[PDB]
C-alpha cells in the first residue's frame, strides 16, 4: 500500500484563487490600470506573480522601471496576504479533513507539497496542521513545476520515497511535477487541463481513502 500522500494546498485542500485575483484587481484599481476583471484573471491562472503583473502592465503598455517592477510585485502580494487573514476550517474543501483523518488513523505520512509560501500560515488558519508530518518549503528548491523537486522534498520530508507516494494536484504543471518525482498523481479537475494520461476526480468529494487504495492497486 502507499504510504504517503503529498498534498498540493490551492485547489486541493483550499482555494486561494479569488484572493489573488482580488489582489491583482486593487493593485489594478490603484495604478488606473482599466481591463483586470474575472475573464482576463483566468489568464494569470498558474502564472508566475512576476509573469501576471506584467500580463496586467500590458493591459496599458505601462512601461516600468525594475524597481517599480518589484515595488508592484510587493503591493499585490501585500494585498494578498491582508486578504487571505481570515481564511478559516470553513474554507477546506469537501472531503479533505475525513481524507486526512482516515490517512492518519491507518498510518499514511502526510506532507504538504505547494507551492505556497503561505502554507504554513494557511493550515494553520484552518486547523489542519496537526495532521501533517511535514510541509516541504518552496523557498528551498531550486525549480518550481513542472520540475518535481518540491513533491521530492515532501516524500524525503516523512522518510518515504516519491514511488511509495500519491500526489495530489489540481495544475497541469503540478501533474508533470508528481509524474517526474516518481509519485503516483491524482488530478482534480479535468482531462483537457491535466491530461488524459493519469486518472483524475471532478471535484475534492472524490479524494476518499477507499478511492486512493483503489487507484494504487490498479496500478
Ligand atoms: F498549493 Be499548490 F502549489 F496549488
Ligand atoms: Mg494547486
Ligand atoms: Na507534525
Amino acid at each position: 500500500m502507499f504510504k504517503a500522500v503529498l498534498f498540493d494546498l490551492d485547489g486541493v485542500i483550499t482555494d486561494t484563487a479569488e484572493y489573488h485575483f482580488r489582489a491583482w484587481k486593487a493593485l489594478a484599481e490603484e495604478i488606473g490600470i482599466n481591463g483586470v476583471d474575472r475573464q482576463f484573471n483566468e489568464q494569470l491562472k498558474g502564472v508566475s506573480r512576476e509573469d501576471s503583473l506584467q500580463k496586467i502592465l500590458d493591459l496599458a503598455d505601462k512601461k516600468v522601471s525594475a524597481e517599480e517592477f518589484k515595488e508592484l510585485a510587493k503591493r499585490k502580494n501585500d494585498n494578498y496576504v491582508k486578504m487571505i487573514q481570515d481564511v478559516s476550517p470553513a474554507d477546506v474543501y469537501p472531503g479533505i479533513l475525513q481524507l486526512l483523518k482516515d490517512l492518519r488513523s491507518n498510518k499514511i505520512k502526510i506532507a504538504l507539497a505547494s507551492a505556497s509560501k503561505n502554507g504554513p500560515f494557511l493550515l494553520e488558519r484552518m486547523n489542519l496542521t496537526g495532521y501533517f508530518d511535514a510541509i516541504a518549503d518552496p523557498a528551498e528548491v531550486a525549480a518550481s513545476a513542472p520540475a518535481p523537486d518540491i513533491f521530492i522534498a515532501a516524500a524525503h520530508a516523512v522518510g518515504v520515497a516519491p514511488s511509495e507516494s500519491i500526489g495530489l494536484e489540481d495544475s497541469q504543471a503540478g501533474i508533470q511535477a508528481i509524474k517526474d518525482s516518481g509519485a503516483l498523481p491524482i488530478g482534480v479537475g479535468r482531462p483537457e487541463d491535466l491530461g488524459d494520461d493519469i486518472v483524475i476526480v471532478p471535484d475534492t468529494s472524490h479524494y476518499t481513502l477507499e478511492f486512493l487504495k483503489e487507484v494504487w492497486l490498479q496500478k
